[PDB]
């Protein structure tokens, strides 16, 4: 009966490309995926085998609901995600070929993820064994969660470099942040230039109050962060890479869901960087081959 | 218990535009529309006040779906389209801003719509009073539909000037097409120049066997043509334009309509501009767009 709640967006990533010449309805092809940080992360605890329920807002539109009815048969629950009326659902829109040429995200409703909202439902969400909210909801919803959880332990994905200032001031109150190297430096106002930075980065974290601290360094791997005392490297599972997209997310969902089985740190990281390997090596946004029993298989195979 | 049967291809159109430039996460406005010619003319002909089948193919993803519910409670009877396992709707991908950018269109599953399916409701499509078919469709799904009408009169929409050449060896089997410029000319091999070629156009159309001509020449106006001899020109209702996609679709729903319903040549003519203005003043079909108010827009004039 325990259940996991996720916080953040859900959208339709409409992928286009070409087989190009402007001013033309050029042939190609199109793909309709559901994404949205939030959402993607709630989907790979499903898959990670968590009770994960969604708190998002989707649009009146039919294509919401199709959203919310292909996530429900990922496994989520889905059922007190906000269908808001007269505006429309989310979405991100990508032109490719081949290398990303052109995106554009319109992501509003994201402010229709209200305190009221959740207010709503703030003993559901003060009862789960941990809440995952993104920072694609606006400031007073992160502040409200962050100021409602009753010791519910919050675990925040920043996002990105623009989105992941709102986590500033609030780092007591976080129990694990996940930010890349650029978010980390925007956070901290400390350059990482190189793997020497990353003890005083995390750090100037601790001193403001996080918990815990998992910094993706790219290609220098995962450096993990305990504000009493325990850090260390991971060096990135090489892969064969044809996503990207989804990487984050994974991993989030990894640390999220080896938080409640009761694992440690260390190996809830590596774990993580496992969920992480399995989602860029697919075709899609979530791999439905993620599960317990092959990310461990990834992994003892090292 | 009079149908009309419309068989196309049925998209979703995806439209953002940003508030601008490369190689970045940029923000802006994306909106999800229905699309497609055929499922555009059935719904135009549902809020016109037919009853409207469309039989047309939608992927096993569940964003088909609600482009079927969508058009569903628009008006239309969609359920006998083909949802077709495996392969993903088609769209319609599209770029702006302010003046649209770049396109891309995904519509391989218009060839899902194939002839075994239709023969599977030869009889359904053989009495309705009249079929609505667009070139979207192949070229032998078209030429099935055009050789089991059972004397029920096929209204073509040629689409683009790539696709009606499909066309050309069969317009003795079509009722009414509707060409615009660019399509008269690539389907007839004659140059449309100005207001003195459409005769020579018209009867080069009359020569191979179309019983009627709709030429949509712009500016300039409606040709129309019959191969009885009537014909004549229809100048523009002059209006508000604020998008021109869903034009001619309202256009083809109203000679339809209007032919269904006992109207001449002529003024289903006039009429169907009237629609297609209708179109043209709303931001890909007006769920506005009824007899009262094309007829409305017509006797203000
Ligand atoms: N500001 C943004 C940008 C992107 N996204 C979603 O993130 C997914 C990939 O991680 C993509 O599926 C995309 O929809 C988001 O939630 N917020
Ligand atoms: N080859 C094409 C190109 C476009 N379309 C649909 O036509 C509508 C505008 O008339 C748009 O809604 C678009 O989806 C089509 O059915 N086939």
């Amino acid at each position: 009966k325990d259940y996991v709640v996720i916080i953040g967006s859900a959208n339709i990533d409409v992928a286009g490309y070409s087989h190009l010449n402007y001013a033309d309805s050029n042939p190609g092809k199109i793909k309709f995926t559901p994404g949205g940080v939030g959402r993607n992360i709630a989907q790979n605890l499903a898959l990670l085998g968590n009770k994960a329920w969604l708190l998002s807002a989707v649009g009146s539109d039919f294509y919401g609901q199709s959203l919310l009815t292909q996530t429900n048969q990922s496994g989520v629950y889905v059922d007190k995600c906000l269908i808001v009326p007269g505006e429309n659902t989310s979405s991100y829109l990508s032109l490719l070929d081949n290398e990303m040429l052109v995106a554009i995200n319109d992501m509003n409703i994201s402010n229709a993820i209200t305190a009221e909202y959740l207010a709503q439902h703030r003993e559901f969400i003060q009862r789960a064994k941990v809440i995952v909210a993104d920072c694609n909801i606006s400031e007073e919803a992160l502040a409200w969660i962050l100021d409602n959880a009753a010791n519910v332990p919050v675990f925040v994905d920043p996002v990105s470099a623009w989105k992941c200032v709102k986590v500033r001031d609030r780092l007591n109150q976080i129990h694990t942040l996940k930010p890349n190297r650029l978010e980390a430096e925007t956070l901290s106002g400390i350059a990482l230039s190189g793997r020497d930075d990353v003890a005083k980065v995390a750090a100037w974290f601790h001193q403001h109050g996080l918990n815990r601290l998992v910094l993706s360094m790219g290609g220098d791997g995962v450096y993990y962060s305990d504000i009493r005392g325990e850090n260390g490297w991971s060096a990135p599972i090489k892969t064969n890479v044809i996503n990207v997209t989804g990487a984050g997310d994974a991993m989030m969902a990894g640390l999220a869901s080896c938080w409640v089985d009761g694992m440690p740190f260390a190996e809830s990281v590596r774990f993580a960087q496992g969920c992480s390997s399995m989602a860029l090596s697919c075709e899609y946004t979530n791999n439905p081959d993620l599960s317990i029993a092959n990310v461990i298989s990834l992994v003892e195979n090292a």
